[PDB]
RNA sequence: ACUGAAACUGUAGUAGAACCAAUCGGGGUCGUCAAUA
């Protein structure tokens, strides 16, 4: 298998309810409907996780070679916005959103003939 | 065919009240490139 696939982001015109485009719910007051508050979360890893610090790396022959990246207790600190970003994309495949990062992606790609 | 004199433009008054330097973003990852023979 290519170690990486796709989820395909259908189209989204009609759609509705939570699901579709709205105005936002805001901040300025818990809404008697909807939900707020905590939710405990743990993450195990199964296999290896990768959190290089690179404003420790070093640099040999153009080589770069990373530490992990550590909290103020020298456990490892996996950042929050690492995590958000898993969970964003995982949110946005599973309640196909829009895409919150496509880069510009506008001018045609090329190819070569056979 | 005799200059008036003398008299503080001063006294009171807080450039101040309200306002989040903030919102979004996995330190991430694969096949291209060259054109002829």
């Amino acid at each position: 298998h290519n170690p990486y696939n796709f989820v395909p982001a259908l189209p989204r015109d009609g759609i509705t309810g939570d699901l579709g485009d709205c105005a936002p719910a805001g901040h300025s007051y818990y809404h008697g409907d909807k939900y707020s508050g905590r939710i405990a979360v743990k993450l195990t890893t199964v296999t290896p996780l990768l959190i290089p610090d690179a404003s420790k790396e070093e640099i040999n022959n153009n080589h770069k070679t990373y530490p992990v990246r550590i909290g103020k207790d020298g456990k490892p600190y996996l950042p929050p916005t690492s995590i958000k970003g898993m969970l964003r994309s995982a949110y946005e495949a599973v309640t196909n959103s829009r895409l919150a990062v496509f880069e510009d992606h506008d001018s045609r790609l090329a190819y070569r003939m056979p």
